[PDB]
């Protein structure tokens, strides 16, 4: 057929209860992940697709980076609590990889400081709980899908993107094809 187990997607031996209808993994380390996010565009292209009634849902991975990488975990809690997720996913890319001025904690929060957000709002969501629980869904939600890498996208909690098994030359067919493999999981 069009889409085939094994090609454009694989099916997870485990289903995971109560997933996000959509769920990415990346890091803010991840140099394929910058490619996905800043260049590619994958997950406003796949939202563009997506069904009424489906919510995209994105996590960040602690496996990159060490220290700072979990730093930057913490901090997309903490983007996800204040729901400032679309004002710093580009700076925080572009200060770990690009200018490469992302080296410590207090760096990340600068760039949320320079987004506008208060430096008491974001200290609160910093030391909250309602964060730290945030970190652990993350956590929870890699352990779940027995995650192995980044970028990677899993679609009602049994389906796992495979673009290896998709077309790579034209940037936009491979982009096209993987959000048109989103959408047709999705009402799977």
């Amino acid at each position: 057929a069009q889409y085939e187990d094994g090609k454009q997607y694989t099916t997870l031996e485990k289903p995971v209860a109560g997933a996000p209808q959509v769920l990415e993994f990346f890091s803010f380390f991840c140099p394929h992940c910058y490619q996905f996010e800043e260049v590619l565009h994958i997950s406003d292209n796949v939202k563009k697709k997506l069904p009424e009634g489906v919510k995209m849902t994105k996590y960040h991975v602690n496996f990159m980076g060490g220290d700072l990488g979990k730093d930057l975990t913490q901090a997309w809690a903490v983007a996800m609590a204040l729901g400032v997720e679309d004002k710093v996913t580009v700076p925080l890319f572009e200060g770990v990889q690009k200018t490469q001025t992302i080296r410590s904690a207090s760096d990340i929060r600068d760039v949320f400081i320079n987004a506008g957000i208060k430096g008491e709002e974001y200290d609160a969501a910093w030391n909250s709980f309602v964060v730290k629980s945030l970190v652990a869904q993350q956590e929870k939600a890699a352990a779940d899908v027995q995650l192995r890498g980044v970028p990677a996208m899993f679609v009602n909690g049994k389906y796992q993107l495979n673009p290896q098994g998709m077309d790579t030359s034209n940037m936009d067919v491979f982009v096209q094809q993987y959000a048109d493999t989103v959408k047709y999981l999705s009402e799977k």
